[PDB]
């Protein structure tokens, strides 16, 4: 337990730290020597010691400045070690800053030099920053530079140069140099992954030679454009703290031929000297593009030389290679053979609470109005990856400057601070820059994470048991059937009337084993086929195969019965091997179109038929729709369900729907000329008036003898 | 040994030693002996004692040409070889090349040939030659143009009677200009297919050699459950049983102590297989099957057949030389779908010890569409490089235009008789085929495939069964009794579907071994759940096609 908690202090001193005698105790720390403290992100200071018996044991005393500086809160827990290479400093640059001297002019640097240098011999690092008064000012500078390295302390003799100009406070911050692991939310899983292929081979080389074993150099890591890809490499790369080194795609791509060899070179040369290092790349497409597409020989040469940059590594050194593409397929394949970019990483759309983390972490200085409910936004806003978030957010505060724009004048070049100070968003604003936003990552097929429950699923009990014996049993229990030797089936293909609830039926079943849904409609299908889609089935299936666990869904599998596209899907489907945890779920409402091959062992083999739902079923179903809607103390829904036979789940909440709109505008005349917030008997008595079914009588009879004839 | 305790390491018998991975004798290599045998006579005897061609006075082979699927050990091929026989390896990359300016790849391809010729122990290891010199009727650019004929002039302008030899690697035969092909230049091929069990055992134990296994390894049992992997790929899986190794002690974590604990279990290479995802299948590659004349049931007479055809030729082809008939080839299998066509195949080569290569019916669509990165001619090219090779053509019927019938006549004419490769062909729907295939010349032998009997039913319950528990004292005669009219692939789901129910009862049990085996009363349920799979009517067409055929 060296660790100490970060305490408050209501002294301002930069450089005392009191603690107890038994702090010094545990370390077994001597009176009269400086300590070393260290934080978190690479952050660290050095302090006078002092002994204060007021404090209790582990108690310390260190300004805010500090714990600003070294980027800590209070009570978090922080390393402390002595100082036994205690050393003096012979040559410091400091250069003030200029926001911290306005309202003072001249030169404060002597008048600070005797007064606060006076024999104090206060330990100084690179990149500290300390507050001096002068005059009616505390202007806080920064340490621009030490010697002799590394830290030392502030002798009298010390020499203290102050030539130089004055540097801004927030451009550091907003340099992106620094961003921890608190910058980042919703990516737990793929963040892991990312310190787990990183963090080992750098921070623990021997484990792999004790254990024999090259260690891995290629990781790839792709998702939706904007989904933070950079951030999380950068956060990686500065938590390591390991050096760093980026190629942009886009910049290498720009120059002239030769030149960018030559920065490729130079960038893996200089990599290599300081190892350990980390080299990222940004849309290693755009250099490295699909060679079937493009004959050019200047991508050619760019894409030879970094191949034989990356062969050519040698076998022991601390160096990995990151890389971001938006298509997982459009890089050239000759990057993903072994010992190269292996280790691929697939990155989703955030589910519920990733993007409640996200909006937490961008809504972290804006001036949010008391108030927000960011968990209403965050259950409604679906769909949205990080940047749409963040567009979002600044689409409200644009608002919200809008609704304030009038009562000052913009003509005038000075704003009275006053009117700033009463800036602050409202929900209402961000319920209009929600309406005014455009997600677009929902378009392409993107895997993203389900939470629906058996308990929404309206009957079909038999159904259930028999989905859980087929999926559930090999994904969890692989053991009884390794044991057996039988080896699990993955094909499986519903087939009944529209709106049965097929598509719920398949999230709740890939929510069960806790896999990523992946859904792809026939059009999509259909324009693959005719290769106006830009992505391909190929992948989709790798993209499966990376994000594994995985059910993929086939919706309206029958409107490509074209068969380029059924060829495609057979081929795939047969590579996939058994073991992996990939699944396969097709829909369709015409099970004779589809081919016959489609229909073979070792693919969608298993048939299963979804009936329309029962009485039960449909009393069920209407409970399950009227959750949010209030409903007319007393109200009977038996009627409704018995008078509803041979309905469906979609014509259920259809006519849920007209009820409640039929109660609305009953409100919304009211008011006109809310007493009544609910439905009541006469809206469901008019909604069952205009009753009806979505298939006909006969097409259930085709339905039923079909399915006779599939069971003889 | 290598023209080179302390003294066996001195005579190969700080990151400078190890980072350069030379010295790969053959004792690294696994699973490829017949090819270090022909790479070896190709390239030893030239280079160690070109006296011997002086004394029967020829000029030995030098144009070598290899091509398999890609990360098969080529390159570690080459450089093994080299480093046996002693002689500088100068390697050379096709991209690389190409990647330089318009005139610089000439410049580098003849500093590179004037180098080694002036330093001439050597093998001049070309890769990816196909790169450089593409299909001419794809390709006809300036560069293009221009260093393929520079290449072409250095390849004729050989100054031979030397000790040069050139070794190109191309993961496709049929992807370069045949300009290469010709005499005097690449000559002798080499194919290099996915190896067998005991390829991928003896590569298992080439590579986990350092690794410090847990006491529990069955590397047998890995070899056989693992198909279809590259030596890349098994690389790729012992890296990852590693990490995943790794991963599992993380969770306590540096002490030495734990350091000692670091085991690869038999559940991290499991977890490994799942993670694996091999990438050979997709494309047509040689191998070699195992399957016993025993292991099938029933088919005497087929079998006696099939012999005849291709056995005799090939075990006593001094006597068909003698009588003057040359070996029949055109062998077609017909009959109700899944009764083991490929079975029987698999065993008719393995009887002759040649590779089998399948081809399937997706194949033929996507070579069909033009969609399909090989086309049949490659196919044909490495069975007679790989010869003696048994081609199997599934669902013949599946291509009914007229280009890839067109294209197959034309390869099955073209090959010469004496070359001992044979295509079998299978088809369910023996009225699609075109008949242009049936003339003589070509597949013109027809083969019935009837269902089989209850003997034949029984032996395949009995075979199946073997590598799963069973109850001891279950009698599999009235099973296969009360399965007349069945096939093997309803024999093989009403097996899967008892295993099924037997899985699903010891999960419930072991909730609440209870079950470790299927009992009878589970065999009864399963075949009370299942039924025929083939109805009366096609059994019906069959025998009246067999009648008229006969007829
Ligand atoms: N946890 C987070 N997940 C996703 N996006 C985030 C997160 N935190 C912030 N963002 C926002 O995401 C964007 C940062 O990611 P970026 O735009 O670089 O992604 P990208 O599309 O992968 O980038 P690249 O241009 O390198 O391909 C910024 O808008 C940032 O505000
Ligand atoms: N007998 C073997 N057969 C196949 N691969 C092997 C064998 N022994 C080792 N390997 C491993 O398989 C890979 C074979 O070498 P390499 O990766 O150069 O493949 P390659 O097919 O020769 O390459 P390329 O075609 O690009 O020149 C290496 O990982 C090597 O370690
Ligand atoms: N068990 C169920 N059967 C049918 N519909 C159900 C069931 N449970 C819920 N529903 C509701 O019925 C509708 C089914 O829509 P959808 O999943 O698109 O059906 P389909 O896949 O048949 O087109 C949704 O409103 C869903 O919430
Ligand atoms: N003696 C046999 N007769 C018929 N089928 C068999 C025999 N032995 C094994 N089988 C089974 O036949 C199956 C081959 O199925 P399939 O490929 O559909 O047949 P084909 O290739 O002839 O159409 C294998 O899965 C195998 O288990």
């Amino acid at each position: 337990d060296n660790m100490l908690l970060v305490d408050d202090a209501i002294n301002d001193d930069n450089s005392v730290i009191a603690i107890n005698s038994n702090t010094m105790d545990k370390l077994e720390l001597f009176r009269g020597d400086t300590v070393l403290v260290k934080g978190k992100k690479r952050k660290d200071t050095v302090l006078i010691v002092l002994i204060d018996d007021e404090l209790e044991d582990g108690a310390c005393r260190i300004n805010r400045v500090v714990r600003n500086n070294l980027r800590i809160r209070l009570g978090d827990l922080v390393t402390i070690h002595p100082c036994p290479d205690i050393k003096y400093a012979t040559r410091i640059s400091v250069l003030p800053i200029a926001d911290t001297i306005e309202g003072i002019t001249g030169n404060l640097f002597d008048v600070f030099l005797k007064p606060y240098f006076v024999e104090a011999y206060r330990p100084v690092r690179k990149g500290d920053h300390f507050v001096v008064r002068g005059g009616m000012r505390q202007v806080e500078f920064k340490v621009v530079d030490v010697e002799p390295e590394e830290y030392a302390v502030v002798a009298q003799d010390t020499i203290i140069h102050w030539e130089g100009e004055p540097i801004n406070r927030e451009d550091e911050e907003n340099n992106m140099n620094e961003v921890g692991y608190d910058d980042i939310g919703g990516c737990r899983k793929q963040m892991a992954q990312i310190r787990e292929m990183v963090e080992l081979p750098l921070r623990h080389p021997q484990l792999f030679k004790a254990i024999g074993i090259k260690p891995p150099r290629g990781v790839l890591m792709y998702g939706p454009p904007g989904t933070g890809k950079t951030l999380m490499a950068r956060a990686v790369a500065n938590e390591t703290g390991a050096f760093f080194f980026l190629i942009n795609g886009p910049e290498v791509m720009s120059k002239m031929a030769g030149e960018s060899e030559s920065n490729l070179r130079k960038a893996f040369e200089e990599a290599e000297k300081n190892a350990p290092a980390i080299i990222f790349i940004d849309e290693i497409d755009s250099i490295a593009p699909k060679r079937d597409k493009t004959n050019g020989e200047v991508e050619r040469r760019v894409v030879s030389q970094l191949l034989t940059l990356m062969d050519g590594m040698k076998a022991r050194s601390n160096v990995v290679v990151i890389a971001a593409t938006n298509r997982p397929n459009s890089i050239d394949p000759a990057l993903r053979r072994f010992g190269r970019f292996d280790r691929e990483v697939d990155i989703g759309i955030p589910d519920a609470t990733g993007r409640l983390e996200v909006l937490r972490i961008h809504t972290k200085n804006m001036k949010l109005a008391d108030d927000v409910d960011l968990e209403a936004l965050a259950a409604e806003t679906h769909g949205y990856v990080g940047a749409d978030i963040a567009s979002l957010c600044s689409e409200a505060a644009m608002q919200q400057i809008r609704e304030k724009m009038d009562l000052i004048d913009l003509d005038e070049d000075e704003i009275d601070a006053e009117v700033l100070d009463s800036l602050g968003v409202t929900m209402d604003n961000f319920r209009f820059a929600l309406g005014n936003s455009n997600p677009s990552a929902l378009r392409e097929t993107v895997v993203e994470s389900v939470n629906v429950t058996w308990d929404d699923v309206g009957g079909l009990d038999e159904i259930k048991e028999e989905l859980k014996e087929t999926v559930e049993y090999p994904v969890l229990h692989p053991d009884q059937y390794t044991k057996f030797g039988l080896s699990p089936s993955k094909g499986v293909l519903f087939y009944g009337p529209p709106g049965t609830g097929k598509t719920l039926l398949a999230k709740a079943v890939a929510t069960e084993v806790s896999a990523n849904f992946i859904s792809v409609k026939g059009p999509e299908l259909l324009s693959m086929w005719y290769g106006e889609s830009e992505s391909n089935i190929r992948d989709i299936f790798d993209k499966a195969r990376a994000a594994a666990p995985t059910v993929v869904f086939l919706d309206e599998l029958d409107s490509i019965a074209s068969d380029r596209v059924v060829n495609q899907l057979l081929t795939e489907m047969d590579g996939m091997n058994a073991k992996k945890n990939v699944f396969v779920i097709g829909a369709t409402n015409r099970p004779d179109q589809i081919d016959p091959a489609i229909l073979r062992p070792g693919r969608l083999d298993q048939l299963i038929y979804v009936p329309l739902p029962d009485e039960n079923a449909r009393l069920s179903i209407l409970n399950a729709q009227l959750r949010k809607t209030p409903l007319e103390p007393g109200l009977e829904l038996t009627a409704i369900a018995k008078a509803t036979q041979g309905f469906s789940g979609a014509d259920l909440l259809y006519i849920v729907q007209r009820a409640a709109k039929y109660a609305i505008k009953d409100s919304i005349e009211a008011h006109r000329q809310d007493p009544v917030p609910y439905i009541t008997k006469e809206h469901f008595a008019e909604a069952m008036k205009t009753a009806k079914r979505s298939v006909s009588d006969a097409e259930l009879r085709r339905y039923e003898a079909y399915s006779q004839q599939m069971k003889a």
